[PDB]
């Protein structure tokens, strides 16, 4: 049917733009020329990252950027469209460094969306940047607007959408219209900031790209998979912050939607979006990491899973002990806590002491270094089989990943995703999704189809009785009930006919 989106970040820091070269990996590890025609054909979107919002409350490049070299880099990316008439070169505003609560530019995000006049100036600057540099759409990665800033954020997205639609008409771009996306939270704590207004946030978007990764990290006391598809009962659980969001729902409604504690998984984030009325599955994009998160000081017993650890959480990494054995990129980047898939393959292939293990519940791989007590959570072409099947079963919009430079040299992870979506001779009908824990929540937007006897006036219904009435299946919350379903508080709408 409709092609699944495959959205890959291209991240390049300012110093690499300013010294851009395609022939020295010690200066630019991943130049645009490494995105071969074959890789360009497997992508639908490249998110060029990151631009910012400046103190003038406009979308802007880092002011240290050499503009001529920035245009040259973007021009190399948009040249790739010659190989793929569906490909878009988006640009992303924000990211964690610029826009987190304590980030260097955070107040500019708050202020840019705060008033109608600020939103107009900001929205215009986004489309002006898009047109000036030749980008194909706008991606906003504010991590994350707080509950009080959400209305301004929503209005800013609405205003950008209108201006993008004007631009599509002006440029005759109906065959490849300018798009608007966001990187959205992939876990319930950050998601709770704007969850109650999710439908308004998603309405002006082509896609909401869920950051369904970093669900574990050195900031948690217990090692865990950072992007488990489904839950492992042996693993940690978390409070479900969504049950405290300002939804106006009843106790039964909140309880049915937000089991707590729950397993912090990719499936949980996807289902949490689908539960909200007005959030269509086709706009939800599943983020996946092309990197692993490494932990030290772990115990044995379960391959390093669910163990205490001694991994520093600070930025920058606080000393020069690059303890992730074999991770040469970690030495370059002065941080042993993140390793690209590219590097992880080499670490497993070399004489470095890792064993690749597989969790059949989470459907994700992990490395365990038994001698030194290291644990690495990552994703690979095998975990992507299950995530791709989930994307197709749940009718999601596609996949997003951070980032292109972390795929291996041959682009095997990107090629795998493209294969699972598009290869005629790939068959996952028999791929077993396992018995990992599913997120069981149901909300107004994902009522299951059900059948039940028609409601009968005058009948006294005990607690838990199910009836069909006026298009839906309803359940009594207590007994005995005689009211018509929907006329009072006694009936829970549990399914659709």
């Amino acid at each position: 049917s409709t092609r699944k989106a495959v959205i890959g970040y291209y991240f390049i820091p300012t110093n690499q733009i300013n010294n851009y070269t395609e022939t020295d990996t010690s200066v630019v590890p991943f130049p645009v020329s490494n995105i071969t025609p074959a890789k360009a054909k497997q992508l639908t979107h490249i998110n060029f990252s990151f631009l910012d919002i400046n103190s003038n409350l406009e979308c802007a490049w880092d002011p240290a950027t050499n503009d001529a070299k920035a245009r040259d880099v973007v021009n190399r990316l948009t040249a790739l469209k010659a190989h793929n008439p569906s490909l878009r070169i988006m640009f992303s505003i924000g990211g964690w460094y610029y826009s987190n609560d304590l980030g260097v530019s955070h107040a500019n995000y708050v202020n840019a969306v705060k008033t109608p006049a600020a939103r107009t100036k900001f929205a215009q600057s986004c489309v002006r940047i898009m047109k000036d540099y030749g980008f194909d759409g706008v991606d906003i990665d504010w991590e994350y607007p707080q509950a009080a800033e959400v209305d301004g954020f929503i209005a800013a997205l609405q205003e950008i959408r209108t201006l993008l639609n004007q631009q599509t008409i002006a440029d005759g771009r109906q065959a490849l219209p300018y798009q608007l996306t966001i990187a959205g939270a992939g876990g319930a704590f950050f998601l709770s900031r704007y969850y109650s207004k999710l439908a308004q946030i998603v309405a002006p978007l082509d896609y909401i790209n869920l950051m369904t990764y970093d669900l574990a990290g050195p900031w948690e006391k217990i090692t865990n998979h950072q992007a488990a598809l489904f839950g492992d009962a042996a693993g940690p659980t978390f409070y479900n912050a969504l049950r405290e969001a300002n939804l106006g729902w009843s106790w039964e409604e909140l309880t049915r939607a937000f089991p707590s504690p729950f397993s912090l998984t990719v499936d949980a984030a996807v289902q949490q979006h689908l539960m909200m009325e007005g959030v269509p599955s086709a706009k939800i994009v599943m983020g996946v990491p092309f990197y692993g998160r490494a932990f030290k000081g772990v115990s044995g017993g379960n391959g390093g899973q669910y163990s205490s650890h001694s991994t520093p959480g600070e930025d920058p990494y606080p000393n020069a002990d690059y303890w992730l054995v074999g991770c040469d990129e970690c030495v370059r980047d002065k941080d042993p806590r993140i390793a690209s898939y590219r590097q992880l393959e080499q670490m497993l292939q070399g004489n470095y002491g890792y064993q690749r293990l597989w969790n059949d519940k989470t459907k994700t791989p992990y490395l365990y270094h038994a001698q030194n007590g290291l644990f690495v959570t990552y994703d690979d072409a095998e975990s992507f089989k299950y995530k791709a099947k989930y994307i197709k079963q749940q009718q999601l919009g596609g996949v997003m990943f951070w980032h292109l430079g972390q795929d291996n040299r041959n682009g095997d992870l990107l090629a795998a995703l493209d294969r699972y979506f598009n290869a005629a001779d790939y068959d996952d009908s028999q791929l077993d999704m396992g018995t990992g824990l599913r997120y069981t929540g149901v909300g107004p937007g994902n009522l299951p189809i059900m059948t039940a006897p028609a409601y009968v006036p005058g009948t006294t219904y005990a607690q838990g009785a199910l009836v069909s009435y006026q298009g839906y299946v309803w359940q009594t919350k207590w007994g005995y009930i005689t009211s018509a379903p929907g006329s009072d508080s006694a009936w829970l709408k549990v399914g659709r006919l």
